[PDB]
C-alpha cells in the first residue's frame, strides 16, 4: 500500500539543519541563486540583499581563496573568524551548492580513527560468530562517535528490521533484539540512503531553516537536497525520534554487494554535532564490516558446501556398493535426510510413496503429490509454510510445515520430497505492528506510534527456511537418481 | 634443511640499525643488563659505565616521565634534546627491551592514511580483476611511504616468487613478472616474518651496531632479537641488496587466512626511513589487501562451482531420457569434457573403453587403466605432470600430459579419466636459477647471485593444473554414474 509514509518527497522539503549554511550558484559568473535564510550569521549580510551577486561579491577570501582544491577535492577546511568550517561543494538542479558546517576541532581524531580501524581487520573476525564482528562495529562506531547508544540494524527480506547488535551507556535503555516495521523506513527512504549512505540530525527540537526563494526560479520548486549533508529530515521523523527520547541521531548505510543490507543506527539523549572529517571516518569503519561479513558468509556457505557434497559423495559410494534401491536410502536414512536438514523424505521412484523419516501418511503424500505435478516449477519447488500454498495439509505442521521437492523426471511426476517441521518463533516488535502509525481523522495526517515497549508475537506453522546449501543438495540428489 | 642459506641464526646476530638505540632491563630494579654500543649517541655517558645501574640512573629524564604510558601502551613520543622519538618495549629472554627510533614528523601522516584506506577499502574493488586489485595496494603503499619502488610478491607451491604487481616512480628498472628462486628468502625467514609482519632496512650500506655484552650473561648467547624493529639483518642479505642496488628496503608480510601468502617489498635507491607510526599504517592497508582478496578469491570459486553444477544439472537431464548410456554420453560430449576442462575423457564401463574427443590411442588407455587399478587412492586421482609418473605416455604431452581419474566402483576398475594436452609456459627468472649463489672455494662462505637480468626458461609437459572445481565437478559426475 503506496501510502501517505511513502509519498513524501523528502529531498524536496526545502529546509536546512540550523548548524550550518547553504549556498548555490548559477552560471558563469556563480550568481547566488539560492541561500539559506539564517545565512547572515556567517557572510555578514542579509540573505535578501546577496541574492543575484556574483560569488567574489558574497564569499569571504578565505573560502574563495580554496576554490579549485574545494572544485577538486570536493571539500576543505577553511579557517573564518566565527572559526573552523569545512566547506562542502556538490552539483543539484544545475546549480553548485555549497554548504558550511563547523569544522573538526580535535586534531588526534584521525590517528583515533585509525586505531579502530586496526580493531576491525586483525587477524580473523567473527572468530566466536559474524556475532562478535557486529558487537566490534557497533563499539567502535560508538567509540569513535561519543554517541550514547549504537545500533547495527538488519533488513528483513520484507524490509522490516531487528536489531542485531548494541553498544551504548550504562542505564540507557535498549533496543536489542526487537524488531520493527517495513514502515519506519519507508521507501522513498531507503532508496535515498541507497544512493547518500550518511545522515545527521544534530538536533531533533530546532527548527529547521528554510531556503530563499522558497522554489529554484527555473523550476517551480524546491532545490533538490538528496546530496545536501545539511539536509532537514522529515517532520514525521523528528516526531518518531521525540516519541523515543531521542535528542540527535546519525545513522550510516551498510551497503554489503550493492544492496541495502541494514543500518548502523546511533542515538544521543542530547543534541550533538559530528564533524564531517570524523563522519566520513566512521563511514570507514562500515565499508570495512560489510567487507567482513561478505568474506565469512562467502566462508560459511563454502563450508556448507563441503559438508553436504561430502554427504552425497557417502551416498554414491553406498548405491555404489550392491544393485539395492529401497534398502540403501532404509540403510542411509540420516544421510538421505541430513542432505537437506530435513526430517522425513518421500521418495517416489514410481510405485509406492517410499516413506523415510517422519513424514506424512502414505495416502497424504500422493495427494500432496497429485498437487505438485500440476505447478511451474522446472527440477524443484520448496516452500516454508506449506499449508499457505495448500491446505490439504495445513494441520500437519508437526512434519510438513516446510518442503522440499525436486522432480526426477522430465515429463511423468517421480519426486523426491523432503520434509520439514514447524519451528515456532517468538519475536518482539518495538510496539503493536498492527498499529505502526497514528492517523488523525481523515487520514491525511500520520503520527508515529507513541509506545515502543515489546509487543510480542509467536510465529507458526513456518518451518526453517531453505538455504542455499539445502537446495544445492538436492540438486545433486536428483543428479545421482536418474 | 639444505642450504648453509637456512641454518643462519638471523634473530641472534647481535646487531641493531644504527638509527635507533636498545637498552634492555632485567628485574625488579630494571637494571641495565644489554644496551647497544651506540647508546651514548642518546644518553650522554659512555654505555658500558651503564651496564648493571638502575633504569632510573641511566634513562635521560624526558623518557622517564613518560614511563607509565609507556609500560602500559607498548609505545610513546617523547621529546628528546636529540628530536622527537618513538619509544617501543617489548619482552625477550626475560628482559624488558626499550628501543628508541625517530618519531613520525608529518603531523598529518594519519590522515594520509585514512584516505589510501577509503582507496582500499571502497566497495566494488577487484572491478577489473584481483590484478587491479593488487596494483592498488602497491600504488597506496607507495604513496604512503614514497619509495622509489613497491613490489607485490606470491609465493609458489615450492616457495618460489614471483612479481604479480609493480608501482614505480619513473625511470626505474622493474621486476615485473619475473621469478625468483626459493632460497632468495631462505626458510628461517619465512618463518620469523610469519611472526613478525614488518622489517624496515633502512640503510643497506651501513654496518651493525653491536650490543654489549655480546652474550645474555645467563644464556651464553645473544639477546634473542626476533620482535625488535632495529634487528640488523643478515649480511648475506645485505649484499644481495646492494648487488640489486638497493639502498634501503622495507617490506611487510601478506598474511591470508594465516598463512604465508607473499609480501609486499619496497625499494627505496637510497636510504630511507619510515617512521614505526607509518610503518604501522601501512600493515593496515596490507590486511586490507588480505581481506580483499579472500572475499574475492571465494567469490571466484562460487562462481565457478555454480557452472559446474549447472553442467552436472543438465547431464542429469539428459540421462532419465531416452536411451542407453553412451548413447547420452555422445551428444553431451561437449557438457562432458567441459565438467573438467578437459580436450578428452575415457570411460571404463565395462566393455571396451569409451574414448570421447581427443584421447590416447585405445591400448594406450587400456594400458594406463590397468596401471591407474595399482595405486594407492580412493575415488579420485590427479596430476598434471603424467609423463614424471608414468612413463608410457611421456611422449603423449600432446593429448595426455594432465589426467583425472575417478573410481566409479569400489575394488573393481571402473573409471572415468579426463586428458588435457601440455601447455607450454615461458619463465622469466631474475638470473640464472641453476647458480642462485655464488660460493667460495671450500663452501663455507655464500654471496647473493651477482646478476638479476631476465633468463627464459619454457616449461614443457605440464598440462594446467586441476582446480578444486574440476575435483568437485569429477566427484559429481561419479555421484551421478551408479
Ligand atoms: C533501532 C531501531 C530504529 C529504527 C527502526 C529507525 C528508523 C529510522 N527511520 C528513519 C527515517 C525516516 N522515517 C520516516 C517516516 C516514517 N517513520 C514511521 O514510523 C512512520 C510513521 C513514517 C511515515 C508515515 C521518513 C520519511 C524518514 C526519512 C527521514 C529523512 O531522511 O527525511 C531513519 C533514518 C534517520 C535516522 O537515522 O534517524 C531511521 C534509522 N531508527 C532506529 O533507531
Ligand atoms: C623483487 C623480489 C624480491 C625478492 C625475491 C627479495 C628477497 C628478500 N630476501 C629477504 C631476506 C633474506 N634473504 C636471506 C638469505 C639469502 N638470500 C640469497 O639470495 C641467498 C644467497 C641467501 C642465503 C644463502 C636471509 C638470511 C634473509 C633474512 C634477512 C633478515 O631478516 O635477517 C627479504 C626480506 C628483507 C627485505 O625486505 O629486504 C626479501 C624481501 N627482495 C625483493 O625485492
Amino acid at each position: 500500500d503506496l501510502s501517505q509514509c511513502d509519498r513524501e518527497p523528502i529531498h524536496l522539503l526545502g529546509g536546512i539543519q540550523s548548524h550550518g549554511v547553504l549556498l548555490a550558484f548559477r552560471g558563469p559568473d556563480r550568481l547566488l541563486e539560492v541561500v539559506s535564510a539564517n545565512a547572515q550569521a556567517l557572510l555578514g549580510r542579509p540573505p535578501e540583499t546577496l541574492l543575484g551577486q556574483p560569488v567574489g561579491r558574497v564569499l569571504p577570501a578565505e573560502v574563495l581563496a580554496q576554490w579549485e582544491p574545494l572544485v577538486a577535492r570536493g571539500s576543505v577546511r577553511v579557517v573564518l573568524p566565527a572559526g573552523a568550517y569545512r566547506a562542502l561543494l556538490h552539483e543539484s538542479d544545475g546549480l553548485t551548492v555549497l554548504e558550511l558546517e563547523p569544522a573538526e576541532l580535535q586534531p588526534g581524531m584521525e590517528e583515533t580513527a585509525l586505531e579502530v580501524v586496526r580493531r576491525l581487520v586483525s587477524p580473523l573476525a567473527g572468530v566466536k560468530g559474524t556475532q562478535a564482528l557486529l558487537q566490534t562495529a557497533a563499539d567502535t562506531v560508538r567509540a569513535l562517535t561519543g554517541f550514547d547508544r549504537v545500533m547495527v540494524y538488519r533488513f528483513d527480506a520484507d524490509w522490516h528490521g531487528e536489531v542485531l547488535a548494541e553498544s551504548k551507556r550504562g542505564g540507557m535503555d535498549g533496543f536489542l533484539g526487537m524488531h520493527f516495521p517495513a514502515t519506519d523506513i519507508p521507501v522513498q527512504a531507503r532508496a535515498l540512503y541507497t544512493r547518500n549512505p550518511l545522515r545527521l540530525i544534530a538536533d531533533a527540537r530546532a527548527r529547521p531553516v528554510p531556503l530563499l526563494p522558497p522554489v529554484v526560479p527555473a523550476l517551480g520548486r524546491p532545490l533538490d537536497l538528496s546530496n545536501s549533508a545539511l539536509r532537514s529530515v522529515s517532520p514525521v521523523h523528528l516526531e518518531y525520534l521525540r516519541n523515543m527520547g531521542v535528542g540527535a541521531s546519525f545513522s550510516l548505510s551498510l551497503l554489503k554487494e550493492g544492496v541495502l543490507w541494514g543500518l548502523i543506527a546511533c542515538h544521543h539523549l542530547e543534541p550533538l554535532h559530528i564533524s564531517h572529517e570524523r563522519r566520513r571516518a566512521c563511514e570507514v569503519l562500515t565499508q570495512l564490516l560489510a567487507l567482513q561479513l561478505s568474506a565469512e558468509e562467502r566462508a560459511a556457505e563454502a563450508s556448507e558446501d563441503a559438508h553436504r557434497a561430502a554427504l552425497l559423495g557417502q551416498l554414491a559410494t553406498a548405491m555404489g556398493e550392491g544393485g539395492t534401491l529401497e534398502e540403501v536410502l532404509e540403510k542411509e536414512s540420516e544421510r538421505v535426510l541430513a542432505l537437506t536438514g530435513a526430517a522425513g523424505v518421500a521418495l517416489l521412484l514410481g510405485e509406492e510413496p517410499l516413506l523415510v523419516g517422519c513424514t506424512p501418511a502414505q495416502d497424504e503424500v500422493e495427494a500432496l503429490v497429485a498437487w505438485l505435478a500440476t505447478q511451474p516449477f522446472q527440477t524443484s519447488f520448496h516452500t516454508d509454510r506449506l499449508g499457505t500454498v495448500y491446505p490439504p495439509l495445513a494441520a500437519r505442521a508437526d512434519v510438513a510445515a516446510g518442503i522440499l521437492a525436486v522432480r526426477l523426471a522430465p515429463a511423468a511426476a517421480r519426486f523426491a520430497i523432503w520434509f520439514r517441521p514447524e519451528v515456532a518463533r517468538t519475536i518482539s516488535w518495538a510496539g503493536n505492528p498492527r498499529k505502526p502509525a497514528e492517523p488523525e481523522p481523515g487520514h491525511q495526517r500520520l503520527h508515529p506510534r507513541g509506545s515502543f515497549q515489546a509487543w510480542e508475537e509467536t510465529v507458526r506453522d513456518t518451518s526453517l527456511p531453505w538455504k542455499r546449501a539445502d537446495l544445492g543438495a538436492a540438486e545433486g540428489f536428483r543428479g545421482a537418481l536418474v
